[PDB]
């Protein structure tokens, strides 16, 4: 089996995006933990682990088609200072990923490669779920305010 | 609910292929067991059982569309003498099945029958996995050699 | 050890008969299940599994004598629409098998090969039991009738 | 009940063969153990115990017919130095036993003594199984070679 | 499937013999129990139950061949007063059964009916075992004597 | 390490004696079982198994010294009809074994081979125990008589 | 109780040999472990522990006789680089120990001191077992070869 170079190009681009997202999410979780926002940090850490799982699946698919995974290239990592900025950066990443996923799914399904299309379909569903969560949190912050919102995620906790 | 004749023709052809594969894999497993190659025999027996399950699923799908399953056909069965020959025969069977599966999925999805397309998609994923395994084993035999490779799959008994 | 070609011919013929019976019984069980006759379907499925066991024993015996098992040849498979027709087809298959078994047992025991004769003896006992069951069911259907008999093997759900 | 002298002669000859086989197998197992070949030694010890059981059954049958079991005879015992020689000696013993068993079964069944014939039939089946094992091991040694074959049965522990 | 009338005749004869043996063994066990010979009665009861099982197997085989089992005919039942006499009667029954079994096995196997031959083979093995036991007990009684032998099978309860 | 040929000769002679004893004891146990003497048969089986254990130890010792064990020759096997005769045959075997063991122990210990001497010492102790048992049983049979003695080792089961 | 000077001299010499063997075996086990040969290392470590136990027993016996154990001596320690060399060094040590043990046992038993003789007898049996193992391993290496033999004792974990 030897896949088309275009399919492998799409998969490698998605892999680079996954690695960038992993780095950004872990850094954000550590930064949030340093400030005393424990409950946010737990959620962000879980999201980073999910990003790893996506990256592993993509790597396995690329290896099965007799390609060379790219572990050297990275995109630009966004770091925010307040919580609104972190949420906005995550939203940007998710939107880019969703657009790429849709275009790649169409292209792959046009050339009789169904398994890669199914992989991108699952990843797309997960990305949509995460973006919905991010938008809900941004709305909550907009309504309550930053201080009253942050008052609900701090624990003395030994 | 009455399916198109072409969809039923595709499904019956896949069923005939499944039955042929079941027979060939079971015979190969028995032959390997008779020679003292135990782990290979176990793996081949498991593969034959998986083929049996695939045949059952195909039969159910054909019956739901008010068709007549064909249990009288059979394609040519290939029997080898050394390990390399068995692996090569299995590879040939898998390649034929994968080509047929892709063409059938396209045709079925062009006529608004989605469930049959999903069935073929799952079968295609399984076939790709098995072909990958076969190619890996052929590479290992090429590198190590037949005697040193066979020395790793022989056991005494109790 | 190298058995006589006639003994191997007998064993291979019995193996072909076993494979044909396996296919016919499985197809009949699936057809019965599709109509709602669950209790008949369970029994037919069990019979198909027993036919597998017989085929495996025959294959092992053939391999021990340094022969080539035949997995390419099939006889004619009979399919019926009613239940009486299915029972009649099964009866025909059983009668043929019993006749072949008796002749083969005599021939094998005339040439000092006892293990093969014992194998055929066990298979013959099993076939006689199954034919007795089939005749009893046909008598019950004759006495009661199709509708009243079928009313006793239909179950709503689980 | 008093059996025919010829039946008792056959049974006593088989008993002498059993005793000789027991002695040879135990000596071979001890010799293999002294050299560091552990799994071979275990298998040979199990075979010796099986021959012990066969001798016991033969003794019981002889006693039930009001005869005198012979515990003073012994055939020539063969001892090898390499693995091939041991396997060849075992093969010779098995071939002799099988020939005697077939002739004895025919003679016994010609004179209306059925239980003795059944005893010989069971012993014959066991002997055929063992000879098949021996031939398989000889083929494996021929294919791999003595050094690579022996590398798979050595283990130093406690 | 319809068997030959001769095979069915053999099987029905062997069934009549089994019924006679069942009756004789149960009566002997009850008689032994009445006298206080506690340990003999258990063995005799077990033998009677084994005969019952043999009769059931024979009945099943006869029914499978589309025949009519005979439950009306009996042979002569022998009753002994001493223990030696009981053992001797049992020995006679066993010898008759063994002879009939061998002849029937030969005839059945000459006509391509193998399952019936196997049934008779199993029954023959069992009969040989029982006759061996009976002969051993007769030898023990001969060596020891009635009183010393009987002193070993009585119990207070 | 290579032992002296004389030590190996002694060990091989003891091995031949062990094999002969194994055969004789097993045959006697089977014969006793066929007659209905269950409790004697159990003891005889146990003795035969002990004789095998002795044979295995001797074989291991011979192999460690780079010798060739002899599994081809046997002595004369004694078979008796009564129980007194069986006991007498066993006594003869034991006496021969004990004499050989003492002479071999002295010779082995005279040449600086201690492990073989210890092996023979253990075997000698076991043989003395068995001979004591045999003599006790012969005395009991002499005092009671054969019938009254045999009446104590029979069961129905 | 005061033992003879010669008995104590023999015991102290055996103690020095034991200490030397302990050091050599532990060093060999560590060296084998550093190279990736795991099962050999385990076996050698067990052997070193056994030597430790032997040294303890010898020390106890020497103290019971009102003597002074020597913990300052040491014989030459042999270190190899390949497996064959290690096995050969161990064989040399074992042969020396066995010769000394036999001579000491004779001398001790000539002067009516039996417990020390029994101690040396047990140690001698153990030494013979170990030397047999070493010779078997050397034969296996000779037959298979160095690489194919080492391929069976390497584990990755
Ligand atoms: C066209 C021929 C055959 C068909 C359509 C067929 C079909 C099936 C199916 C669908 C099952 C379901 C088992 C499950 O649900 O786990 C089954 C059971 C089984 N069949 Fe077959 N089979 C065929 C030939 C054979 C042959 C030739 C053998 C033996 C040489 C065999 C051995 C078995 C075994 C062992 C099982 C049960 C596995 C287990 O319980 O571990 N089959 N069969
Ligand atoms: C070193 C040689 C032998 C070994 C290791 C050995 C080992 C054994 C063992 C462990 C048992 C079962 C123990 C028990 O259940 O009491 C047994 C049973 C038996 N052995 Fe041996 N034995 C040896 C020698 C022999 C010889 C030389 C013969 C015949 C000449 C023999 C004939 C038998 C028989 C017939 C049985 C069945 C015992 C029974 O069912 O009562 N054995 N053997
Ligand atoms: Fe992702
Ligand atoms: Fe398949
Ligand atoms: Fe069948
Ligand atoms: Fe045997
Ligand atoms: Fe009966
Ligand atoms: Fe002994
Ligand atoms: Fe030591
Ligand atoms: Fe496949
Ligand atoms: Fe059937
Ligand atoms: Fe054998
Ligand atoms: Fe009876
Ligand atoms: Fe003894
Ligand atoms: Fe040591």
């Amino acid at each position: 089996m030897q896949g088309d170079p275009e399919v492998i190009e799409f998969l490698n681009e998605q892999l680079t995006a996954e690695l960038t997202a992993i780095n950004q999410y872990f850094l954000h979780a550590k930064l949030q933990d340093h400030k005393g926002w424990t409950k946010l940090a737990k959620y962000t850490r879980a999201e980073s682990f999910d990003e790893m799982r996506h990256a592993e699946v993509l790597t396995d698919r690329i290896l099965l088609l007799d390609g060379l995974p790219n572990y050297q290239r990275l995109f630009h990592v966004r770091v925010g200072q307040s919580v609104t900025e972190m949420f906005q950066a995550d939203r940007e990443v998710e939107l880019e990923a969703i657009d790429r996923l849709r275009r790649g799914i169409e292209v792959m399904r046009a050339k009789h490669d169904i398994t890669s299309a199914n992989v991108f379909e699952a990843i797309l569903a997960d990305e949509e779920h995460h973006i919905d969560y991010l938008e809900t949190q941004l709305d909550l912050i907009e309504k309550l305010g930053e201080s009253l919102y942050l008052s609900t995620v701090i624990e003395q906790t030994q």
